[PDB]
């Protein structure tokens, strides 16, 4: 296990768990001081005796992790076992996931530009070493209280190297799944533009395509279907941008590289700082109720 610490060091003493932020991966995700730093962390318990046959999923998700080295991944600080549990300590991001910022209201096509922008960032990144994310959706894109944008949760990204240039294994979530990983076809980083496509559609209007159908549904509607298009009155880049990614045929599909050039992106995308009045609406949203 890459940065297993020292099994002496007891986190309890180490960190300050906090309150619950989130379900994870695998366990549960909390907010926690460090409290050598006093810097805000996050904390992803898991019990192993309560495994298992996520412990190799939990090995390759820090294996991933320890191998980013990204301002468009969550840093991974180091693992503390605390008698069956495993602390997974985390870069805590305070803005909370996009589709959290969500929760309050739509998001302009400003705000939409700007995340897609930096979650291809992110994505051009991983593919560029030759890593799949394979679970991109707007819960799993973080934002720092600064508006910085990141992708998290590598719990079933896929590595590929010169052996396996292709993988075949059935992963994700079922809304936001390419067809042709839905089909255990032999398939790579494109799968993730089509993760991407459908994210976009979530970030413009508030939930995937098919999100009221029982995800089982899903396994042959998305093969069998034509893709999903953008409804509604959105921008006529920003559909085109949905389309580019939705495509069934991977090899029409852009590069993550290519889609930062495209013209929604270039024409709407702005600084990510301004994506703070995102976060102060999520405040004033979440101090009513
Ligand atoms: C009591 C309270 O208000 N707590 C804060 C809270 O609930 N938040 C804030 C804003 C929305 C929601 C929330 C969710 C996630 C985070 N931050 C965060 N940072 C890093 C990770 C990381 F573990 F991926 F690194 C992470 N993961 C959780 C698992 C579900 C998302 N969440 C912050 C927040």
């Amino acid at each position: 296990l890459p940065g297993m610490q020292n099994l002496k060091a007891d986190p309890e003493e180490l960190f300050t768990k906090l309150e619950k932020i989130g379900k994870g991966s695998f366990g549960e995700v909390f907010k926690g001081i460090d409290n050598r730093t006093q810097k805000v962390v996050a904390i992803k318990i898991i019990d192993l005796e309560e495994a298992e046959d996520e412990i190799e999923d939990i090995q390759q998700e820090i294996t991933v992790l320890s191998q980013c080295d990204s301002p468009y991944v969550t840093k991974y600080y180091g693992s503390y076992l605390k008698d069956t549990k495993l602390w997974i300590i985390m870069e805590y991001l305070g803005g909370g996931s996009a589709l959290d910022l969500l929760e309050p209201g739509p998001l302009d096509e400003t705000q939409i530009a700007t995340i897609l922008r930096e979650i291809l960032k992110g994505l051009d990144y991983l593919h560029s070493e030759k890593k799949i994310h394979r679970d991109i959706k707007a819960a799993n894109v973080l934002l720092s209280e600064h508006g910085e944008v990141k992708l998290a949760d590598f719990g079933v990204a896929g590595q590929l190297t010169d052996t396996q240039i292709k993988r075949n294994t059935f992963v994700g979530t079922p809304f936001w799944m390419a067809p042709e990983v839905i089909k255990q076809s032999a398939y790579d980083s494109k799968a993730d533009i089509w993760s991407l496509g459908i994210t976009a559609i979530e970030l413009a209007r508030g939930e995937p395509p098919h999100s009221e159908l029982h995800p089982m549904k899903v396994l042959f509607l998305i093969p069998k279907n034509n893709p999903p298009t953008l409804e509604g009155n959105y921008s006529k880049p920003l559909k085109e941008f949905v389309e580019a990614c939705l495509n069934k045929e991977p090899s029409f599909r852009p590069t993550a590289k290519e889609l930062l050039k495209h013209k929604f992106i270039l024409r709407n995308a702005k600084k990510t700082s301004y994506l703070t009045e995102l976060i102060d609406r999520y405040k004033r949203w979440k101090a009513e109720q």
